[PDB]
């Protein structure tokens, strides 16, 4: 079975750098590019850049030019992103994934925690969190500064992130569910509006949603919206 396997934390000082690791198993490491995505209370997931393991090539968003190196080792199957010049900004969980739906697959992420004691598209999720009665209906709505859709297809996609869980793709494109998300989740929208539903809501499915757009670059992500039940 394919996997992506990471350490569970770095411990580290300002100013020292660190080199996360990716270990890949179960398919072809050169023959798929991994993305690596940070994740934060406040700013949901942020997408740092990908490799092509195949040959090293790399792409990075503008923002994380300086801070991250993401490097590929054919010969051990793991890829590897360093840090550099850590400071309390850098504290935050880093996944690697690959992140085209049809190839969803996602590592568990790793912590890492700075210690030291004393025109890009946006988008707004609405509401940030909510708590639903078990059997009651979730909605929650994702809106785009610029549209993403392309030839009658919304490039946009809902993720889910249950408790303790690597985050998963849970609706492709919109509309469509993923293989093995039940019946009871449904995506609507085009353009620049989009809802998430879920109905009736179960136990299992208190999690962080995240929607996130593949349209242009950089790839984007909202921040997030986390649903409890009320109990
Ligand atoms: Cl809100
Ligand atoms: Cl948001
Ligand atoms: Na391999
Ligand atoms: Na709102």
């Amino acid at each position: 079975q394919e996997q992506l396997q990471q350490p569970g934390t770095e411990l580290v000082k300002p100013g020292a750098s660190v080199r996360l690791s990716c270990k890949t198993s179960g398919y072809t490491f050169a023959s798929y590019t991994l993305h690596w995505v940070k994740q934060t209370p406040g700013q949901g997931l942020d997408w740092i850049g990908a490799i092509y393991p195949g040959n090293g090539d790399t792409s990075y968003n503008q923002k994380f030019k300086d801070k991250a190196t993401l490097t590929a080792d054919k010969s051990s199957s793991t890829a590897y992103m360093q840090l550099s010049n850590l400071t309390s900004e850098d504290s935050a969980v880093y996944y690697c994934a690959r992140l085209d739906w049809y190839f969803d697959l996602w590592g568990a992420g790793t912590t890492v925690t700075v210690s030291a004691a004393g025109s890009d598209i946006v988008l707004t999720q609405s509401p940030t969190s909510l708590a639903v009665s078990l059997g009651q209906r979730a909605t929650i709505s994702c809106k785009a500064s610029q549209s993403v859709d392309y030839d009658g297809d919304s490039y946009m996609n809902w993720y889910q992130q249950k408790p303790g869980q690597p985050p998963r793709l849970l609706i492709y494109a919109a509309s469509n569910l993923e293989s093995g998300i039940p019946a009871r989740f449904s995506g609507s929208g085009s353009g620049t509006d989009f809802t998430l539903n879920i109905h009736p809501v179960e136990e299992e499915d208190a999690a962080t949603y995240y929607c996130q757009q593949n349209n242009e670059d950089p790839r984007t992500f909202g921040g997030g919206t986390k649903l409890e039940i009320k109990l």
